[PDB]
């Protein structure tokens, strides 16, 4: 198994995406932090479902743009199983408006979470983090796209990718790999029929097509990739 | 003719560097040009005067872009003094350098809220006077593109700047309205090349990785802001120009 | 005060479309330039009488930027007729579209001979008179960024010239020449949008600025490149395709 | 096994870069035909490395229409199939721009462009739902160092080639990928001193090996990939 002995956190995993992240992770053998802003009942199933087929798992609560909350679910980690390998930053928001509706409100969530979020959690994680570790952050294809109305979520993400390569300058001496995966529309309309007819492969995403590339760069098959960013979304770009 | 003839401007953080040099190149091609400035009148007023000795027309404004009132009285000040606008130049930006073992809030929020919020703000009170042909620039910065190690916040700010220029591009198009970046590289003071003065390390690393083999002054991302602000530009939209002597 | 006023371009494949609108837009701002064709004498003369019923300078001189003697010749057209050389547009270039299915050695070849070879044989013999302040600019296209089912031939000696643009610009950068693209979006015959095919209105629907482009868009940043304004960019692949990415 | 009952070519697999994606492909279940232009003892050993494996070597030149057809045929008539291509075959040659000539242009381009299309035009016939196209480019085209003009123009190509056949295949749900290896150690002053220089500026704090490359290769040429093309991975060590 890829990750044997290694320990993840996933941030955001209660459902979608993070959810599935967390599941192929613990399948190839890590043990994962599974962190829910919103809906308990969805991160207790995803630990349950890894704990039942022989994995280990635990759920733990937080807000990641609260510093306290950050630094617990890095604790939750080192206290349950000792060490920390791999961090996936998944907590993200999005709301789309044109120029002429963005409120402060829209601005300070958004950036508050899909920002300074990942800028909490990594810092609190990094302490734990040597020579092998991976962090992993979930930015988006709209860095590429940048559609209309979506300023401040594009925005977020365009940050993201920015701090993404940072990371991967500033901690690759400590061997420290910082990757991106900026993923497509992932369905867990009239945008999905228009999404769908832009998408070279034919179908729209699903979160198991951004799990399968998280837990390959997650992995050491990865090891000679730091700084990247993945387009995830079947040929978008 | 002049590229600006009868056009008017607005650049934030105008007072000095940068913006400052912008304002004056605008204002050679004819732009009336609001300077707007956040803390240092001064600069703000020698500027004005550097534009008004040399036979243009500008105004100082003070007002913090991420706030929104002050972001409508900059805005305001433009169409009371001119009637009209053409050209916002987004420069107000602060930059502070740490490693992810120093980032505080405060240095989080204080980077985000002028670099990004203050050019949603800016541009938005802008746009209900902006019409066919007028041009938006954002200056960004090359750390989008080498993205240096202690700049996470600061690179992060500029990225998201790079993305809103995208999608602003696409979502001002229909109305005729140009959205570009320039990305300067590192800037020194006007003089330093010709002083043949190396300040600091950080200067003389980048100096090495700087094929064109000198430093850029503020006068080098004037010259290009002024190319997107005319109609040379007219059929750009969405580009991030590296200004940083080939550094990317 | 002219931006070129002094300097001397020479400007590949300028018969005709962008080529053509670079020349005359080059000596709009003062420079002597050598105007190249492949075929088109006509539009070459064309070109030459229209800059200098202006008051600019100009000289058509035909060959084939592919073969090294033509290459060579362009240039030594410049020095000999104006003394100097300051400003290389390389805009020569071809175009074929083919599925991978139907891709021929011929389909290859002369693509990359002239869009690839072509800018490669002409900037070699160009350098040996380039010096401090010196532009280079190559136009490339937008299909780089947006790589279009059918086009691989095309999009990949676009593709090479994007590459070729980088190496030369850190290659040249120590003797303060600058070479920097231009990716030019669709560009149709000049007066198309004034007046008002279903590969147009595609391109057109895609087109956030609302037209298509027309030669003269090209031209103007061609002119932006070539001169002191961007003294302090190069390497750098500029796409004008209002807005088309 | 990611691989199970697919079938792989990698061209120019006698050492190297492409040696090891065979071996690493192979690893997962894969059937590789083993191109070489030359080095047939390599090719063999590549083989004889892989028979846990079925492989089996095959000598051509890419640039040449005939040959790279019978590179898929190879693989058609050994195995019943073809699922992952993987064009690597590559040959490098630097020179300053004073430097270049017609024979540098011709040589690195033919191969490095041309026998990617060829290569790619003979298999696409036998590619259905889920195939994988992994095409082998460079970091040079993202950092595009001097004298390098030739081949990063080659390079340039493939990044380019790649975009437009994920679209272009996309129908078909032909996946096409780009791999941008940085320096992979696989002569004298000159290859030590590159070495100092490029190990410098690499975060990973040393210099790429082959099997950095293959296990990323091998990602690709998987379902874990399945959404993702038209994409050019740099595995470089963080050198951009
Ligand atoms: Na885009
Ligand atoms: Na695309
Ligand atoms: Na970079
Ligand atoms: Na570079
Ligand atoms: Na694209
Ligand atoms: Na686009
Ligand atoms: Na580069
Ligand atoms: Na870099």
């Amino acid at each position: 198994s890829k990750l044997a002995g290694k320990v993840a956190i996933v941030t955001g995993a209660s459902k979608g995406i993070g959810a599935a992240i967390a599941k192929a992770l613990a399948d190839e053998g890590a043990a994962v932090v599974v962190n829910y802003a919103s809906s308990k009942a969805g991160a207790d199933a995803v630990v349950s479902a890894i704990t039942e087929a022989g994995g280990r798992a635990v759920a733990v609560g937080g807000d990641v743009s609260k510093a306290a909350d950050a630094q617990r679910i890095v604790d939750t980690a080192i206290e349950t199983y000792g060490r920390l390998d791999v961090l996936v930053n998944n907590s993200g928001v999005y709301e789309f408006a044109p120029i002429e509706a963005i409120t402060e409100e829209h601005y300070r969530r958004q950036f508050d979470t899909n920002v300074f979020g990942v800028l909490l959690t990594t810092q609190a994680a990094v302490k734990h983090l040597g020579e092998g570790a991976s962090i992993i952050n979930i930015s988006s294809v709209v860095t590429s796209i940048t559609p209309p109305a979506s300023a401040v979520y594009s925005g977020t993400k365009g940050a993201v990718d920015a701090i993404t390569g940072v990371l991967a300058l500033e901690l690759g001496p400590r061997k420290i790999r910082v990757n991106a995966i900026n993923p497509g529309m992932i369905v867990t309309s009239d945008l999905e029929a228009q999404v769908l007819g832009q998408t070279p492969l034919g179908r729209l995403g699903e979160p198991n097509d951004i799990a399968s590339v998280a837990v390959f760069l997650a992995s050491d098959d990865a090891r000679w990739m730091t700084g990247e960013h993945l387009v995830v979304s079947g040929g978008l770009n």
